[PDB]
């Protein structure tokens, strides 16, 4: 039907770091964070703390239902799965879509529905640009499993930048998503343009790795093997430089500027000491140009301590700067428009985010100055005429612009695996 | 069977001190002083006033049946054993069991089943954390031999501070056992964390140490040597302090406040002198922070006398505080829920009882208030969420814990040595 | 100058245990253990008996220096600073460098020259992989001050993998050093591979943590306390398993194999019990493999006891196997050329040291024997043509490769902080 759809339309994003989701009716979209947490090998000491329901799936996921069920860090860095670790699942992984089922699971269950004109949910699941086949035909699977339990009329997904740019409704632009795990830079002239949507493999959670190495610096390691952990130091302590160079110049000059305590928890306070507080911003700076003798040294001998299994997750090779991602994802639209859609840059998502914080605005950047610093270095005649912009609530776009596809998308038009768009039903 | 638990369950705790037992019908448990009395050297004249039948096994266990054959100080200090000195039995030792054999077979005696429904108790021994593999392996060898005698369906056995979190039934909160012996601080999520579980190696009975030096100085030293003087004399004499420091500078200035006077036996008054009077904090106050200018030099002077072999029980090296320890048991669970975990201090087992004597809350400080202001010297930003309490009937915890977690543990679940958990058949 | 360099170029080696030094005229180096020896709180009375000038700058290091100064366990455990706790110094603590200042300074002063010719020495220190920037700049500091005391012309800094590479000068392998405090494991093609480096943050260190706690399970603890006192028992008793379930089963089989006894000095001999005679090989093993149900059990539960302060210096969350290690470096050469670099297996450094005690091969390996069966457990089609080899003294390997990289680094080479690498000047 029609008016329905204005109801039980669906929104669901995945990314990595949060689970946006809720039904078109919502303002802004509830989120989960990705994490699925295993009980695994429990010592029957604890499974008979444990519910016999909660333990019967196997794992929980969601906010605060992890939160009650999380022991020590030995746990965390064991029974904790992020799955997605960058846009993707590998298929090999059961545990990876295992979590994926039951957190899918939880975010419909989270929302019931009473009205029995109610035939079933719309469900938009937006995936990263990165997702491979494998994942589309894995998540169908999702929810034709939760078609038995719940009522799911019609499965569509649609590739994250297809929403962003939804969501903008912006003519001529390129999107850019900070998004947690990559960045997908798409340029849109009358709408997406799928030969120019260019998508890094690099996001927000190299800034985790980048100050999950610091914490191993300062001596903090047992709260880096916490993801959690970094994150509130990361987001909290992480700092965006004008220009990388002359900020650690500043910083090694007059440290106390840059000073910071954070307080996690009562217990662990993180004090980042006077030295490393250029560090900081190493850690803001690495999503947007990953390519400095500065960083790319200090992620180098930061990759040679090993502590339990993972060597650190974060790519020594080097990355293209966002700066030449958007240059490369013009060059394949046309000629004739890219006067056009180069006018606008819209950042988005995530780990597009950092407000410098007060006082310190002459040597941090907004990652909107940010950016459009970043075209001066590389294509100066670009910068000229660029008006670059982030969205309002940055991440929740994506999940704005999930339903709107979800909403107009004509349901007789079925999910064909040739052109990977359209509804498909259960 | 299932019914047959909530009568024939039967929980056991060893502890140093105190042996506290019963079946789960109980209100609250039984107790068997730990000491064992050896009859080894007896001429002739005493072993015709001995029953044959008492001699036969060489020993005599329980508070009763003890006092009746106690001799003199000579005897008390060569043939009463504590074992468990602290928590554990040193392997090489064979009066260690043998007296553990006979408590433990003490323990079953006392309580006769009618019943011919009866198929054999079900025995959850509740050992301190410290407890070795050895120690675990020789107890169960010990119940092995009471199932030719009695009749046992199935032993088990927990670590005590696993007890305390399940007789507390508590959800968030850092569980800090008293302990005789041992101080056993583990924090619990939904349960314990076996890898914050901190269990300090100080207890009450370095509060023993304390006052048996103490009554060595004040030359009651014939006192000293009997254990149980100390203890009665400990009890009632020591005291903890609000600040130790500030205490003593008060009992020095006005010593009428504190001199006290114990009645141990008619003949025998103990009255802590002028002077000493300020030393009773330090009986009190060792077993929270053995760290200070006082006390380690008057531990340290009273290390040197050596009276009969032993130098004394206690360390010289120093200890953690219990403030440290709350805090290093902490550091070990999980950055995302130590705010929550680190709310509630749950203070139990007998080292944590100290009631400040009427008129004197002005100095001295009830075990609750002194943790409490331990952590404020520590941790600040922790002791302003704190709520510290105080386990109603401190030292029956344990027990209340050994059975219910005897109670359900599902008896199709065997001892496996690997996870140390489970049941084991004779 | 040049043949100026075949006599005054001087190696010097940190890691973490000893301090090998000596200038490149040596056949071995000279050792220092780099404890440093604190002399701090001293009554008036013992300062009566030091001389003036040893306590005037308020340290003392070098094995007879200090044996001479030691007092008490109580005195060790506290005035006796091992710094580099693990390849390392952390910045904040005074006392780290304060000793490695007189530690570098007892170096040169160990070796005055005569010659009018001499211009300065060139020292070439060895530090850890792990050694971060400050840690560089740090002990250039020192260096910087021991030029207005001593003769310093250059003194450059090389990291430890790069030592050995060049003291083997082996053309194709990957290095592994047994580094007291950690394990660096790098390939080497025609040089090192900097990418491919991979440092452990384990080392011999654990295998005296995994005795230290044995020696309290024996009730040594006394011994425990004193680092030298398990350095020489983990020496003696400690024993590399061939495979260690098999081990271990063994052991418990036929104790009577395994009982050792050990004399650390005329009062203290330490005899490791039958029981624990199986924990023999806990102590040369948990080098390698640090991940079994056996030792992560064994090292949980003695995390638990904390005596003095320190809850112990060891993981429990577990590291990467050696044979792991070795794998994880090479994935970061080129296929092309790791069936070249993947040939050799040089093992070095202290922690490859065991010797299988005679008549004991059928069960305990030697370190060679025990990374050949590692590989064949992980990496099959490795172990097969991997020829791995045991460099002749292990430990001086490091000096060295100081002293010939030392020897030829061409002096008109600054140190540059961007590359580190290159001489500096005082
Ligand atoms: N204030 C902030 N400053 C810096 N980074 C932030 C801030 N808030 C959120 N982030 C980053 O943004 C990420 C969220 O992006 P997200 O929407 O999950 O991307 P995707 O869902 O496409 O993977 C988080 O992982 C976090 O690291
Ligand atoms: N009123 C009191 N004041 C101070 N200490 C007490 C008091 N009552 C008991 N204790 C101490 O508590 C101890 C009992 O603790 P216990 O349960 O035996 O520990 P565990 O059994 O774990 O070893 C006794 O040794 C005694 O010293
Ligand atoms: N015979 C031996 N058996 C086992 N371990 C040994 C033996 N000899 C020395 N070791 C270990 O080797 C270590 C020396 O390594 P070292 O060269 O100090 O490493 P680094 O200097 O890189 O830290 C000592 O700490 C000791 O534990």
């Amino acid at each position: 039907s029609d008016a329905y759809r204005l109801k039980y339309t669906f929104g669901v994003d995945f990314g990595t770091s949060y689970v946006k989701y809720g039904p078109i009716t919502l303002n802004e979209p509830k989120m989960v964070q990705t994490r699925g947490l295993f009980l695994r090998d429990l010592p029957e000491s604890v499974k008979m703390r444990i519910p016999p329901d909660v333990l019967a799936r196997g794992l929980v996921v969601g906010d605060e239902e992890v939160r009650k069920y999380l022991s020590s860090v030995r746990d965390v860095q064991r029974n904790l799965k992020y799955p997605l670790k960058d846009g993707v699942a590998r298929r090999d992984d059961e545990e990876a879509w295992r979590v994926l089922k039951e957190l899918a699971r939880y975010t419909l269950a989270q929302f019931p529905v009473s009205d029995p004109e109610f035939a079933g949910w719309l469900v938009a699941v937006a995936l990263s640009a990165l997702a491979p086949d494998y994942m589309y035909k894995a998540i169908f699977d999702i929810y034709d499993e939760l078609a038995s339990e719940f009522k799911i009329y019609a499965v569509t997904i649609l590739p994250q930048p297809l929403a962003v740019a939804i969501a903008e409704n912006a003519v001529n632009c390129v999107i850019v998503e900070g998004g947690h795990g990559n960045i997908q830079v798409a340029p849109i002239s009358f709408a997406l343009i799928r030969e120019g949507l260019v998508a890094l493999n690099r996001g927000g959670a190299e800034a985790n790795a980048i100050t999950r190495e610091i914490l191993k610096d300062i001596g903090y390691s047992d709260i880096a093997r916490e993801e959690y952990a970094v994150e509130v130091v990361k987001r909290a302590v992480g700092l965006v430089p004008r220009r990388l160079k002359e900020a650690i110049r500043a910083a090694k000059s007059d440290p106390d500027r840059f000073v910071t305590k954070v307080r996690l928890s009562p217990v662990v306070e993180v004090e980042i000491p006077r030295e490393y507080a250029w560090t900081r911003f190493l850690i803001g700076e690495i999503v947007f140009d990953p390519n400095h003798e500065e960083i790319k040294s200090y992620i180098e001998q930061s990759r040679l301590r090993i502590e339990n299994a993972v060597i650190g997750d974060v790519t020594l090779y080097g990355e293209m700067d966002v700066a030449s991602a958007i240059i490369t994802s013009l060059r394949n639209v046309s000629v004739e428009i890219q006067e056009r859609v180069a006018s606008q840059i819209i950042l988005s998502g995530g780990a597009f985010s950092w407000r410098v914080p007060p006082g310190m605005e002459d040597v941090a950047a907004d990652s909107v100055t940010r950016v459009k610093i970043a075209l001066e270095e590389k294509s100066p005649a670009l910068a000229s005429k660029v008006e670059v912009r982030l969205v309002s609530e940055p991440q929740y776009s994506v999940w704005r612009g999930a339903v709107i596809y979800g909403y107009a998308l004509p349901l007789s038009l079925e999910w064909s695996d040739t052109t990977r768009e359209g509804w498909r039903f259960p």
